[PDB]
């Protein structure tokens, strides 16, 4: 079975506008097999929208690709992202993790996704107690993006919610 094919695109900012399918399609060949890939154009001037978009046969193909930014293409560094249920963001808000989860419980299985900058776990401000839930700040946003597509996450035995934070 192939996984659904809104997670094997990724949207393409900041094209050149001399890029064309065949030109954007050779560059990201390297990185997996592309079943679709489109530039954007207007539809009476057929000028380049600066746009596209590419379709990989697999999600690990779509790591592949994000994980050899920054891309420059025909001259232009542009912009990859994959698509989510775009809210740009490099934070993560962690729920569900209880009083007893700590900081390297979170390092530890986040730091798969990405590289952590900050791990703040949150404790009430008159107590001091552990309420439960937690931010995680990476250096880019595809590690959110890889982390909120997924149906769950377990840190620590606990079922977690996770979401985009601000
Ligand atoms: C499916 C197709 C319509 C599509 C839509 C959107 C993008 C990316 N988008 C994000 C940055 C914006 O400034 C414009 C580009 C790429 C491709």
């Amino acid at each position: 079975p192939k996984e659904p094919e809104q997670l094997r695109k990724l949207f393409i900012g900041g094209l050149s506008f001399e890029t064309t399918d065949e030109s954007l399609r050779s560059h990201f060949e390297q990185w997996g097999t592309l079943t679709d890939c489109v530039v954007m154009r207007d539809p009476n001037t057929k000028r380049s929208r600066g746009f596209g978009f590419v379709t990989y046969a697999t999600v690990e193909e779509v790591d592949a690709a994000m994980n050899a930014r920054p891309h420059k293409v025909d001259g232009r560094v542009v912009e990859p992202k994959r698509a989510v249920s775009h809210l740009t963001v490099k934070k993560i808000f962690v729920g569900g993790i209880k009083e007893d989860t700590e900081e390297h419980h979170l390092r530890d299985y986040f730091e798969q996704y990405g590289k952590i900058e900050v791990i703040e776990i949150m404790t009430d401000r008159g107590s001091g107690k552990k309420r439960g839930f937690a931010f995680v700040t990476f250096d880019d946003h595809d590690s959110v993006d890889k982390i909120v597509i997924q149906k769950y996450h377990t840190v620590n035995g606990h079922n977690c919610e996770v979401r985009k934070a601000l």
